[PDB]
Order: C-alpha cells, then sequence, then structure tokens
C-alpha cells in the first residue's frame, strides 16, 4: 500500500509484501540471535504489542542492499530516533531467525555475511513506536529491504542501546541522537553515555540539543576530558552527538 512516514524512497524500489495488523506481538533482538538446542535466544531483546506495518521492498539490480540499508539508517537517525541495536553481518547471529523467527518473512533469508539489522525507538510524540530494519542480499542476487513499525499498545520500558552499539553507530552514521533522556543527567543515560567515552577513550565528539552543556558538563564530573566534547547548537529535545573525526 503505503510508505511509513519516516522513511526514505529507495529509487525504484518495488513493494514485494505488505502487511498490517492492529495488534501483532514483536520480539526484537537487542543482539545477536541463534538457537541453543533448539529453542531461541536473543542477546537482549525488547517485546511489545501494538498496531504493526510491515513493508518489504525489493530493490532494483543496481543497488545494493548495503546501501538501502545505511540511507534507512541515515533517515532514521535524522529523524532522530533514537538507536537500540545495529548490527551487520555474522554480528546479527542468523539471518533464518530474523528473517523467520523475528520478521515472519521467509524472503528475508539469505547468506549472515549478506545481512544488517536496525532497531530504533522513535522521538516523542510517538516514543512508543519502534521501527525496525533489515537488509539482506540473496544468492539469486537479488536485495531486500524490511521496514517495519510497531506502535506499542502499552508505553514501552526504559530501552537503552549498549555502548558498543552507540559507539559503532557512531562511527558508522557519524551522527546520532538520544530523543528519550531525561532533562537532567542522571541515571541510566548518563551511565550509558560514560561508559561509552571510556570504552573508547580516543573518540572526541559534539554535544547539541537543549540541553547539550548540561550533559557535556555531567560527564565531565564522571571523568570524561573534557577536550574530548565541543559543543554545537540544536534546539531539538534530546542529546544529539556528533563524530569529530
Amino acid at each position: 500500500s503505503h510508505d511509513l512516514d519516516i522513511l526514505p524512497r529507495f529509487p525504484r524500489a518495488e513493494i514485494v509484501d505488505f502487511r498490517q495488523a492492529p495488534s501483532e506481538e514483536r520480539i526484537y533482538p537487542l543482539g545477536a540471535i541463534s538457537r541453543i538446542s533448539g529453542r531461541l535466544r536473543m542477546e537482549g531483546e525488547v517485546r511489545a504489542e501494538g498496531e504493526l506495518t510491515a513493508l518489504t521492498y525489493r530493490l532494483p539490480p543496481e543497488h545494493s542492499s548495503q546501501e538501502a540499508f545505511a540511507a534507512a539508517r541515515t533517515a532514521l537517525l535524522k529523524a532522530d530516533a533514537t538507536p537500540l541495536f545495529w548490527c551487520e553481518r555474522r554480528d546479527c547471529g542468523s539471518s533464518s531467525l530474523l528473517a523467520n523467527a523475528v520478521f515472519g518473512n521467509a524472503k528475508l533469508y539469505g547468506p549472515d555475511e549478506q545481512q544488517a539489522y536496525l532497531l530504533v525507538r522513535l522521538a516523542a510524540p510517538q516514543e512508543n513506536s519502534l521501527v525496525a530494519v533489515y537488509s539482506i542480499t540473496r544468492g539469486n542476487r537479488r536485495a531486500y529491504l524490511q521496514a517495519e513499525e510497531l506502535k506499542a499498545d502499552a508505553p514501552l520500558a526504559e530501552l537503552l542501546p549498549s555502548p558498543a552499539t552507540l559507539l559503532r553507530l557512531l562511527k558508522a552514521n557519524g551522527e546520532l541522537t538520544l530523543s528519550h533522556v531525561p532533562a537532567e543527567p542522571a541515571g541510566s543515560w548518563l551511565e550509558l553515555l560514560v561508559r561509552t567515552l571510556r570504552l573508547d577513550t580516543g573518540v572526541r565528539v559534539e554535544l547539541s540539543g537543549k540541553h547539550a552543556q548540561e550533559w557535556r558538563d555531567a560527564l565531565r564530573g564522571q571523568g570524561v576530558l573534557n577536550s574530548r566534547m565541543e559543543l554545537g547548537q540544536s534546539e531539538v529535545e534530546g542529546l544529539h552527538l556528533n563524530w569529530l573525526r
């Protein structure tokens, strides 16, 4: 039928599967997916039930799955969605599990080394919406991209990415926004950013957003060197981070 209001246009891409459901359950992994003893295992997950819109695109032969995935990733982060998990190739675990057990679409099954997966939480006013993107290039040399929105029927918990996800995405995408942080820097989100900046001590960032000054100093007081953090100008409600190469 129609695209998700938040995604880009993949030039000449065709919708090959469209699904909607007013109350479907999704269990989106927050880490690699595998089977142990035949039972499904996720290294962290988010379960939510709500209105599901799932779009399956087949890309034109001229354009790679990885290109469309990067465009989708760039667009969701520029919409200031908080990233929750991002992974490429074998880091995602099994394509068969993602295709079948998570998205329930066997067309998405391909070589593990050709996949990519992203999960984000949309910014308020859509803060109980999750958007998931999955890309694959298959042996038939065709390229597909799955994009799904789950509007949860109940408010989502406090959902945070790992420090590894934050660092990796800051370098793969160059920037990202954390749009579900408290206005006063503290708690889980301050802890996450502190642990992210101790995992790579050389990386430098520019902070912007309505309370970016407050964040930088909370971080200085948790031990981050002030030389590592510059300040930008944005009115976005969240904390925006920009990789200073």
